[PDB]
């Protein structure tokens, strides 16, 4: 379901930022082996993520330093709140749901 598949995708990346700045195709790398090979990204998907996210001012790009160089993207500091801000909010909703239950 492209659009949940599309969200799950950008939790992914996200996440795998938050590990640690990165570049292109060592996370398409570390995504296939820790999805133990169940998804295989393309670049194209990975980029038209990235154009997005850093004209969102989520993530920016700088050239690393072999013969290089490779281009690397990190995590803003927007970026990590919001996953913060997220992380806070969304568990406020999770209580709800579980006192929902109770009553």
């Amino acid at each position: 379901p492209k659009e949940m598949l599309r969200a799950q995708t950008n939790v992914i990346l996200l996440n795998v930022l938050k590990q640690g700045d990165n570049y292109v195709y060592g996370i398409i790398k570390q995504v296939k082996e820790a999805s133990n090979g169940e998804m295989e990204l393309n670049e194209a998907t990975l980029y038209t993520i990235f154009d997005r996210l850093e004209q969102d001012g989520i993530i920016s790009s700088y050239w690393g330093d072999q013969g290089g160089r490779r281009k690397y993207y990190r995590l803003t500091e927007i970026g990590h709140e919001n996953c913060r801000l997220a992380f806070e909010s969304w568990s406020r909703v999770r209580k709800i749901i579980e006192n929902l239950e109770a009553n």
